[PDB]
């Protein structure tokens, strides 16, 4: 009993949105996209950000591009953990909200709770020819080699 429910299983028949994100330390210049499975993508490069910001923005572009039922491979446990972890425990007894990241993982939230049905699943990082590793070469292209 939650503030919303993710989807226990892929949503058939639903867009499948690949999400990514790449930034480097030394510079804060970093990527973020997405590659669905119906032959979309977007990539937008930022400055002044961190990994896990740049994981986070992807989920928030795959959420702002999508219909109301929405699928979501990220490779970011962090991502998955910390957007989950608020919905298990919004408005519950012993909730303190991360510093961290809190403004992006709001905006994500609000975006989140607007949806009719979200499933939301991590994969490892891996090669190969999916979807992962798709959106993975462009979000490193020029941010880091791989
Ligand atoms: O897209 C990816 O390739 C890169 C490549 C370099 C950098 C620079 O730090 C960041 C991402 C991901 C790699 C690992 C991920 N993972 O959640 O372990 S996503
Ligand atoms: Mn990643
Ligand atoms: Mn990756
Ligand atoms: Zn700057
Ligand atoms: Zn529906």
């Amino acid at each position: 009993g939650s503030m919303y429910q993710l989807e226990k299983e892929p949503i058939v028949g639903a867009e499948t949105f690949y999400v990514d994100g790449a930034a480097n330390r030394e510079t804060k210049l970093g990527k973020a996209g997405y590659v669905t499975n119906r032959g979309r993508q977007k990539v937008v490069t930022l400055t002044d950000t961190t990994n896990q910001k740049t994981e986070l923005q992807a989920i928030y572009l795959a959420l702002q591009d999508s219909g109301l039922e929405v699928n979501i491979v990220t490779d970011s446990q962090y991502a998955l953990g910390i957007i989950t972890q608020w919905i298990h425990n919004w408005k519950k007894r012993g909730w303190k909200t991360p510093v961290k990241n809190v403004d992006l993982v709001n905006q994500i939230i609000e975006q989140l709770i607007k949806k009719e049905k979200v499933y939301l699943a991590w994969v490892p990082a891996h090669k190969g020819i999916g979807g992962n590793e798709q959106v993975d070469k462009l979000v490193s292209a020029g941010i880091r080699k791989v």
